[PDB]
Parts: structure tokens; C-alpha cells; sequence
């Protein structure tokens, strides 16, 4: 309702108790944006991105882990949104290790499908002759959801393993202990360092802006 920080300045931050927010906005011409916080579980951001090619921002909050994934006992999220219906984004977790060679993503509500088409897409390294990206794994049930896992790299050559949910949803619960111990099972990576645990909305358009709500945010790591 009242916020305790507020910014429409491109990589403007914040941070209290442990929970940092990032209006991350680059490239050739960004549309406006704006992200304000109502307290450390609730926020907010709207962005007025135009209808062209490429992920423009990541207005985000970000919550640090430093911990190898063995010595984790519970790491878990939880997520309540309210997002519009049209334009080209995905709300997603994005979790990184602290070397930064790893990269996990959890799409919980997006404009394209779980099967790798749509208006946007999961990074991969293989694509249909459709122009949908090809799953590595399909129907997996892990920490407490079905996804769809995709396998890509970044521009520095980072790991990128992206999982779509099955069914879109605006509130639920992750085990990302679970998820990534599932992902180490498949080999992507050893006993990973968890660095950061993210979350907010990867905006390719969002024309005439659109407005996404956080209602509640948190991390529980033990
Ligand atoms: O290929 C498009 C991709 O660009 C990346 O930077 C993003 O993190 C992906 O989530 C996105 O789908």
C-alpha cells in the first residue's frame, strides 16, 4: 500500500533483511519501469516494454543462499502473484550458483507453453522446425510440481537449465532443495554452491504497460 522504496532508475536497488530488489531494465531502447516494494515479502513492477525481439529487464528480488547444496536441510519459496494476460513474458524463479556457471530457471506463469513454443521461449540449444525449443526431459514430477526441463547455454558459455511448468499457476510452493537435487541426479552439476535464489518477470513486451503484483515472496533456508 505505502512503499519503503521505490524507482524508475534502470538497475535502481534495494535491500532490507536479507532480501535485495533490482530493477533491471537494459539494452537499445527500454521502455519505462518501475518497481516499488511494500515491504520485504510484498512488491510490485510495471514496464511499458515495445513489441521487438529480446528480453528487455528482469525486475526481480533476490535473496542469498552461500551454502553447498549437502549441507542444505530445507530450501524452499513460496509465491503469490497477480500478473496481466497479454504481452510477451515469464514470471520465473532464477537460481544461480555462487561461481555463476550454473543457472536455474522455474517459469511459473508465462505467455508461451510448456512445450517450448509460444512468444517466448526457454533457452536452448535445439529448436523444432517450428521454432519451439525441444525438452530434455518431459512430465517431470519434481519438488512438487510437473515441468518440462530445456538445456541451454548463455552468451559467456553458463549452463542454463530451465523448468516450465506444466500448468501455470499464481501461487504455490517450490522444493528447490529437491529440484536441484534432481538436476544433479541427471549430471548437470556436482555439489553446486547455492548463491542466489531470484524471482520476478523476464519482459520481452509489454506495450501500453503492464503491471505485475508480488503479493507475497519468501525464502526459507535451513
Ligand atoms: O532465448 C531467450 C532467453 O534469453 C535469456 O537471457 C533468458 O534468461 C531466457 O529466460 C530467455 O528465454
Amino acid at each position: 500500500g505505502m512503499p519503503i522504496w521505490s524507482s524508475h532508475a534502470p538497475y535502481g536497488s534495494f535491500s532490507r533483511d536479507g532480501y535485495s530488489w533490482n530493477n533491471d531494465v537494459w539494452g537499445p531502447r527500454p521502455g519505462p519501469q518501475t518497481i516499488s516494494v511494500s515491504g520485504v515479502n510484498r512488491w510490485s513492477v510495471w514496464s511499458d516494454q515495445p513489441n521487438t525481439p529480446g528480453i528487455k529487464s528482469y525486475p526481480h528480488v533476490a535473496f542469498n543462499i552461500g551454502k553447498p547444496l549437502s549441507s542444505i536441510n530445507t530450501l524452499s519459496s513460496s509465491f503469490n502473484q497477480e500478473v496481466p494476460t497479454g504481452g510477451a513474458w515469464d514470471v520465473a524463479y532464477d537460481i544461480w550458483d555462487s561461481s555463476n556457471k550454473h543457472e536455474i530457471m522455474l517459469w511459473t506463469n508465462y505467455t508461451g507453453n510448456s512445450d517450448g513454443s509460444g512468444n517466448v521461449k526457454p533457452i536452448s540449444y535445439h529448436y523444432a522446425p517450428s521454432g519451439a525449443a525441444i525438452p530434455v526431459y518431459s512430465n517431470v514430477n519434481v519438488g512438487g510440481a510437473t515441468w518440462n526441463v530445456f538445456e541451454g547455454e548463455g552468451p559467456d558459455g553458463h549452463k542454463v537449465i530451465s523448468l516450465l511448468r506444466t500448468s501455470k499457476t499464481n501461487s504455490g510452493t517450490v522444493d528447490i532443495k529437491s529440484i536441484l537435487q534432481w538436476i544433479k541426479s541427471k549430471g548437470y552439476f556436482g555439489d553446486i554452491e547455492v548463491g542466489s535464489v531470484q524471482y520476478g518477470v523476464e519482459i520481452t513486451s509489454s506495450p501500453g504497460g503492464k503491471n505485475f503484483n508480488f503479493n507475497n515472496w519468501s525464502v526459507t533456508s535451513k
